[PDB]
């Protein structure tokens, strides 16, 4: 019966932007307009310097911008003439009220739903696409159900996004699965079927899963948690390794070869970050508490607690090696993004390690090859003026530093000329490898004269 | 240049038996003698009725018993003339003292190590092969180090077993990996190398991992924990599903298609059993406490707690549907083994569900197509005489039963003639599917007139 | 396991609150077969002090050498001067290996190398580990 010719996506961020760019590149006969309230963000999408760093994104966007892909601040007209409307906005964590610091704030999703009613007539498909959807489908539906025009027929779908930042293009093109939730009604099926059509342009039919909206959202919450759990589990083992002279990377390989366990996501680290994982577990915990499932609640909470412990442990290892005093000591922080190949800092372990060292009065010199320097400044908030310097390049940061702390797995960090760094560092020269990037360069670094300490090997 | 011609394995159980049988079948030029103190177990190994049920085991044993595979009670002479000695004995959980209910008792491992010293001269390789090795290598080594003859040279290796009961043959032949731990010394490497040689007869060289003994044992502890954790995680989700009208199997598929998560071991169930998992986690927890890592300890403990909760919940679901009273009510228990395709009941969720129902005064009629009936009796201990009947076949068990409770995923349970059962059950007729075996037969069973309740779903 | 010394200090027969009672009970909860020697504590007192579980695990030794015969470890709880004197080569020959001495009183200070030469694994309060 129905074919999607015009698509509108509200929210031009790390989800909405790339996911739409790819849709446009795969569906040249579809008009894709991505809208936002943030003007300078949209402007940047239209510039040759994109607002987010993501490998292969400049290439995908340029290939079809001004053709079938558009970025505009004109939300109203895009919703008005669109067949499908994506909601890909952020649901920040509530800072006050019940759920403070824990439950997600649906205020922006709601604002979108309202603004869609006000600007729509006829048939439209409204699809919620977030990285961690929390009761989102249901809250849109209740706004639509109450603000009913005649001849207005709005279908609500859930379509969670599985992309991982830094590899968004690769992931969007060859996704592991696509998950679409819709109502179990005649009208619901037709809307689901229509969205599959979009995806079927480049995704195999048996890689597309269709279900009801709630089962869809729950799947994503759980999926995210399982992922987060693996990192926390291996990090836990990393503490055990340091305590008993084993090596987590080795133990990891051995764990990983069980085809029932899989060998991905066992890379122990200073702790997981990003806007997905921590927020997702917290919401799952909160949900369980509200449903009167305290046993489940406290089970998943452990993922967060382990992660917190992982960070705090690594921090006090640095503070220890410096004889529990770092007042007016130059420390280099290499890497601020929550992972490699992005500029995103949301929830980066870097932020936390940094703050711990700041509470010790360390003079921090921070370098990251892609994170905007204003962003580093915002993230560490006064006390910032006295202690923080954003370095132009890594060598400035390490010049006269007592210690070098690696927090993000940027490939460029294996490359640095380490003899040069050692010459101009204060002795004893410490490298703290929170990412396991300097594995294999181990002897060399000791030969040069480094005292070299890494996560999950030899406390 | 060393070559292993004679092998002796102390312990002829679910580990030692099958793992040696397969060694003999793959290495026809090696003499493999499996010894035990239990006489009627050895006798049964030599009979046409083997002491343990395991698919394909009869075929493997018969093909090379008397030719190169021997089962004998004569421990002393087997040790005396062997090049390699396996220790594959049980380490039961301490019932008293520090570690009560938690830490493993190394008493039998020690008895073996002593008995080996007393019966050995020259060069021998001693290899510890257990399903969950706890400080086993180290304890053997301290006995050998102190009881030193001249010309006696005993090498200690760790070689954890990854097989899963019910698929031991398939697993032993195509293992995911083989893990060997030996000392990082000239003498150590030679012994490790010698053991690889045995395995290289049928296992690709790049599927064999070599390391130090401790790193090896820790790997197995961790690996086992990760496995157990998946089951508990999905089980936790199953409670969430039941509370919100989603379906865990569906959710599971969606989680499972993430190639980073893998799709194995997401089969929600009434709770994991067997002699590996619970015992492994407890020892890991205990080890962490002792190493002053409480944060890690309490992280892994959650796996056990969730599992306990999973069982308790399912139990009181049955008691609930029967209006909180089961005094003098006939309930059929289908399945008693901890999993399908074995006779083993060690830690079977069936034991626990059964006891919960016994404390309610239920008359239980238990059927399992492979569990010896004496074993069921031992496992439920007096109160047994008054309440328990071991049924000859499933239909006896369901005759006049208020409810049928499925605890083990035996394939034969989908086959049963369910109209027949429903005719002779008291109404309302309840089926409780703790294994998800009756998925797909859902309407049929409702048509027939069953009230059908299953894990991860709601009525 | 051999327990040498049961009196709460040397040169008395008094056991009231002796650390020996406590060490012994901890080792009993582990199911150790205890052979207890004290040159001045009435045998009956030892029996009262460890209270059934006593019958199965406790033996009051006539002299120290009986106690250490076939023992895995020797535990010294009371600073009786006579304990420095014992013929330790004799004890080690008839102990199960590895032979442990646990010096809870610091009486074997100075005899340290000798005991290691003989082949003991020797651990004491306040040293090493
Ligand atoms: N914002 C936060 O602090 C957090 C958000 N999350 C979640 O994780 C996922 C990440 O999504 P991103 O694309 O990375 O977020 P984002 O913040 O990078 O991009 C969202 C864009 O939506 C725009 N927007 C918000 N409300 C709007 C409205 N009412 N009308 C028009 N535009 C609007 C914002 O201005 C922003 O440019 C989200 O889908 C959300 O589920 C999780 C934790 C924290
Ligand atoms: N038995 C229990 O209750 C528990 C055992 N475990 C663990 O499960 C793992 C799997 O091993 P299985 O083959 O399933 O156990 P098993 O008990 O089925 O086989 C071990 C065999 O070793 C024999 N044996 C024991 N001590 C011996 C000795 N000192 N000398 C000679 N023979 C001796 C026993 O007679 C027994 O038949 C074990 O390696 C152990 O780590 C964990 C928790 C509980
Ligand atoms: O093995 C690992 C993997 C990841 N991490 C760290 O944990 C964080 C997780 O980042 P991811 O690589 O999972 O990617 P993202 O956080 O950008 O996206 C993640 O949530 C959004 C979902 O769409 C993706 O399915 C999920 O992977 C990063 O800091 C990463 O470096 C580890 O410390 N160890
Ligand atoms: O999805 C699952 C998988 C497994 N399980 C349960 O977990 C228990 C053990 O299952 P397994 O397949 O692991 O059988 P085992 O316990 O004998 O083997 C396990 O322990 C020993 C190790 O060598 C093996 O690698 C490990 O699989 C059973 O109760 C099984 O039903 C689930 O409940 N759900």
């Amino acid at each position: 019966m129905f074919e999607i010719k015009k698509i509108c996506c509200i929210g031009a961020g790390y989800v909405g932007g790339p996911t739409c760019s790819v849709i446009a590149h795969m569906c040249p006969e579809i008009r894709v307009t991505v809208v936002d309230v943030n003007e300078s963000r949209i402007n940047a999408w239209n510039s040759p310097t994109l607002p987010i760093y993501e490998p292969g994104l400049k290439e995908v966007v340029e290939s079809c911008r001004g053709k079938n892909l558009f970025f505009s601040t004109n939300i109203d007209d895009a919703i008005k003439e669109a067949d499908l409307v994506f909601i890909s906005v952020n649901t920040p964590t509530k800072t006050y009220g019940m759920g403070k610091g824990r439950a997600a704030d649906l205020k922006y999703i709601e604002a979108c739903a309202r603004r869609i009613v006000q600007n729509s007539n006829g048939y439209k498909i409204v699809t919620e696409k977030s990285t961690v959807p929390v009761r989102a489908a249901e809250s849109i539906r209740r706004i639509f159900d109450a603000n009913t025009k005649p001849n207005l027929n709005l279908q609500v779908l859930s379509n969670p996004e599985f992309l991982a930042e830094g590899t968004a293009i690769k992931d969007l093109k060859n996704p592991d699965r696509v998950l679409i939730g819709g109502d179990e009604t005649p009208e619901g099926q037709r809307a689901v079927q229509a969205l599959c059509a979009v995806y079927e342009h480049w995704v195999p039919r048996e890689k597309i899963l269709t279900t009801n909206t709630w089962s869809s959202e729950l799947s994503k919450l759980a999926a995210n948690a399982f992922l987060a759990q693996r990192i926390s589990s291996i990090n836990s083992i990393s503490a055990l390794c340091e305590a008993t002279g084993a090596d987590v990377e080795e133990v990891a390989t051995a764990i990983g070869m069980d085809q029932r366990i899989g060998n991905k996501f066992l890379k122990a680290s200073v702790g997981f970050g990003g806007s997905c994982f921590q927020k997702d577990v917290l919401n799952l915990v909160y949900l369980c508490e509200a449903l009167n499932l305290p046993e489940v609640a406290r089970y998943w909470q452990q993922v967060i607690d382990m992660n917190d412990y992982q960070r705090r442990r690594f921090a006090s290892r640095i503070i220890d090696s410096l004889f529990n005093t770092v007042t007016d000591k130059k420390i280099a922080i290499l890497g601020f993004a929550f992972k490699k190949d992005t500029g995103d800092t949301r929830e980066s372990s870097s932020i936390y390690i940094s703050k711990y060292l700041m509470d010790e009065g360390a003079h921090l010199h921070i370098y990251d090859p892609k994170v905007p320097r204003e962003q580093i400044v915002v993230d560490l908030s006064d006390q910032v003026s006295r202690l923080v310097t954003i370095s132009k390049d890594p060598y400035e940061a390490c010049d006269g530093a007592h210690a070098v702390v690696i927090c993000t797995e940027w490939d460029m960090f294996k490359e640095l000329d380490y003899e040069r760094i050692h010459k101009k560092m204060l002795k004893p020269a410490f490298i703290f490898d929170g990412r396991r990037v300097l594995d294999g360069l181990h002897n060399e670094l000791q030969t040069i004269g480094f005292q070299i300490e890494t996560i999950g090997k030899k406390v």
